[PDB]
């Protein structure tokens, strides 16, 4: 997250860190959202490499014991049937991960609340992006969970020529674009939490930013619109 502030330890308890094994250690690569005790929602491009993955729930400082972490292996990966690595601009950047075991819920580990199918937010709706991604374009990962206020930019404005044009689809949410605050590499797969009827719900899975930089004026951060995928999510969990 570029232009973020450090998040309190229990503010966003459905946030997970998706990590892959490198050498002996494990390295953070993407965020995700816990949606069942044994299921995580993330971006399909985070699991395009055939790496050994683990999930960390209750995490706050990547590089330090918080006393609240639970470490679980990824047992099955289900990416969207239509996802195509060579075309993120087509959409379908979503994947569900079955965990090797059920995590224990407590105040640091909670299920994310998903929107109703079909729900579209009005322009400039209040949302926060969270994650441990790069804090500057071409910078480095954050050690502690970051958050940034990233109001929605509706489809009509985001698909206009000065913004993303044809690259953004209606299966996506755009948020930000002020040149200051944005998601950045390592935030992918994570939540866009939006306040709807006094409740934060996860309306976006972080997908992409401009080739030109993370915080680029009129290039909002782009998210997979979770409410476009509610029937697919439920059909996957129901069968696995
Ligand atoms: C450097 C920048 N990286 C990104 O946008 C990558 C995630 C990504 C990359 C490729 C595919 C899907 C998702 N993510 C990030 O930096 C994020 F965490 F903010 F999301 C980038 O290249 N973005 C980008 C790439 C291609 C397109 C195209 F789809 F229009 F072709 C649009 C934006
Ligand atoms: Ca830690």
């Amino acid at each position: 997250v570029v232009g973020g502030t450090e998040a309190q330890r229990n503010s966003w308890p459905s946030q997970i860190s998706l990590q892959y094994r490198s050498g002996s250690s494990w390295a953070h690569t993407c965020g995700g959202t816990l949606i069942r005790q044994n299921w995580v929602m993330t971006a399909a491009h985070c699991v395009d490499r055939e790496l050994t993955f683990r999930v960390v729930v209750g995490e706050h400082n990547l590089n330090q014991n918080n006393g609240t972490e639970q470490y679980v292996g990824v047992q099955k990966i289900v990416v969207h049937p239509y996802w195509n690595t060579d075309d993120v601009a087509a959409g379908y950047d979503i994947a569900l991960l079955r965990l090797a075991q059920s995590v224990t819920l407590n105040s640091y580990v909670q299920l994310g609340v998903l929107p109703r199918a079909g729900t579209i937010l009005a322009n400039n709706s209040p949302c926060y992006i969270t994650g441990w991604g790069l804090t500057r374009t071409n910078g480095q990962l954050a050690q502690t969970l970051q958050q940034a206020y990233l109001p929605t930019v509706d489809y009509a404005i985001c698909s206009s020529s000065s913004y993303w044009g044809s690259t953004v689809k209606n299966s996506m949410v755009c948020a930000g674009g002020d040149g200051v605050r944005s998601g950045c590499q390592g935030d992918s797969g994570g939540p866009l939490h939006c306040l709807v009827n006094g409740q934060y719900a996860v309306h976006g899975v972080t997908s992409f930013v401009s080739r030109l930089g993370c915080n680029v004026t009129r290039k909002p951060t782009v998210f997979t619109r979770v409410s476009a995928y509610i029937s697919w999510i439920n059909n996957v969990i129901a069968s696995n």
